């Protein structure tokens, strides 16, 4: 995309801490940028929309190459972050509102990325043999909503170096890809994704174009107050790849397990792994989701070095000063795993009857190659038009028997999560991600 002249791009400052040992950290002066999907797209030398609601203007955008010539994406000034998009920062805490009813329109959901101290590139994290940690508040997110923090194998400059027609790069939140190979990305490989664009029924704001955009993804946190998961999604290859046909692994053509990305990923979700009491909204759960807590993630390698292969994603929590170890897998004949490993993935997927696409895509080792190259940090809040978040917090499939291992993922009703309902009932939901810390293992708490 070209860049417009109607509004200055002003990302929100967000300090994080880079640590060398327990309680010994230095501030890093980073900032948050809005994904280019949420930006106003209009004529390059005027005011006229190129995209409105969930459609491209067919006169300005008869083809992607003409679309891209005629149109531009514009900036988000400070005032609009809060007024239009519902983003704000207080000290080292970032807050994202699910629904923001602005002056002249309504915004639903948000995806944002962390920029480095220059505000010119994404802050890339090389996660192998490191620990990443943050404080979270999800007490106001219920069934159907997801406040997610995760990493993806985006390019640090948004693709600007590879794609000449991308003039915005990271400064305009360009280049989003993930292991779902999404077709709802509006700009891919520096071009409008306007070919064969189709609105999403029941989503006034989105559609799906001809291409998708795939890359590896490491989900640190997929959650609401009812259920939470962490998940590895390798791809072959791991880097940003525009896809079409079977390579995207589209759910709608029966191709979920035929594409380049592991779509299901290898998940550790406490409730699905059969500990219903570990996490939930109340003081008698082990971890109380009505209150804020710290989430620690350790990326362990085969040799304890930056050069080894990734072998294990470990997790623990701290809440009101109390260290809380992860829950464990709880099924007869299955070892009580408390972390993600290749072995854990094969045992659990074998029990659940799930295809081990994680292993087919090269497993922990392949996931770690992505982490070694460096991944971008994403913070988002969203509802789910395809499956109503039932995969995260209910029975999936909803017709499945919940005593069958793998089906039950949380206590929410199978009728929950309908976007038109949650956008009313949960209009005030807000996720907070704060006090981010990154360092060697053992250094962040």
């Amino acid at each position: 995309q070209n860049v417009g002249t109607q509004a200055a791009e002003e990302p929100l400052n967000l300090p994080i801490s880079v640590c060398t040992a327990p309680g010994n950290c230095q501030t890093e002066a980073d900032a948050v940028v809005l994904d280019s999907n949420w930006r106003w797209a209009h004529t390059t030398t005027g005011y006229t929309n190129c995209y409105t609601g969930n459609l491209w203007d067919t006169t300005l955008c008869p083809t992607p190459e003409t679309c891209t010539t005629n149109c531009a994406i514009d900036g988000v000034p400070l005032a609009d972050w809060s007024g239009t998009y519902g983003g704000s920062v207080t000290g080292n805490k970032f807050n994202l509102k699910f629904v923001t009813v602005g002056p002249y329109s309504t915004n639903i959901g948000a995806r944002t990325f962390l920029l480095d101290s220059t505000k010119t590139r994404y802050r890339m994290f090389q996660l192998l043999n490191r620990e990443f940690t943050y404080d979270v508040d999800v007490s106001s997110l219920d069934c159907g909503l997801n406040g997610a923090l995760y990493f993806v194998s985006m390019d640090a400059d948004g693709g600007a170096a590879k794609y000449p027609t991308n003039k915005g790069g990271a400064k305009y939140g360009t280049g989003y890809c993930d292991a779902q190979c999404p077709h709802d990305v509006k700009w891919i490989n520096g071009l409008a994704n306007s070919k064969d664009w189709t609105p999403i029924p029941g989503d006034a704001n989105s559609g799906k174009g001809y291409y998708g955009n795939c890359c590896a993804e490491l989900d640190i946190w997929e959650a609401n107050k009812q259920s939470q998961a962490f998940t590895t999604h390798p791809c072959t290859p791991n880097d940003q790849t525009r896809c079409e046909g079977v390579v995207c692994g589209d759910n709608d053509s029966g191709d979920r397990y035929n594409g380049m990305c592991d779509k299901d990923g290898c998940d550790f979700a406490s409730y699905r792994m059969n500990d219903h009491t570990f996490y939930g909204p109340g003081s008698t759960f082990k971890l109380d989701s009505t209150k804020p807590f710290t989430v620690v993630s350790q990326f362990i390698t085969t040799d304890g070095t930056d050069n080894g292969d990734f072998k294990e994603f470990r997790r623990f929590y701290v809440q009101n000063g109390v260290r809380i170890e992860n829950s464990k897998v709880n099924f007869p004949g299955i070892t009580a795993y408390d972390s993600i490993t290749d072995e854990m993935c094969a045992a659990t997927k074998g029990l659940f009857g799930d295809l081990d696409d994680h292993k087919n895509k090269g497993g922990m080792k392949q996931m770690g190659e992505a982490m070694r190259k460096g991944m971008a940090l994403v913070m988002s809040i969203w509802d789910d038009h395809d499956v109503n978040m039932l995969w995260l917090d209910s029975n999936y499939p909803p017709t499945g028997n919940p005593s069958t291992p793998g089906v039950a993922r949380g206590p929410c009703p199978t009728t929950s999560g309908v976007p038109s309902e949650v956008e009313v009932t949960q209009a005030n939901a807000v996720v907070s991600f704060g006090n981010i810390k990154f360092g060697p293992i053992g250094s962040t708490v």
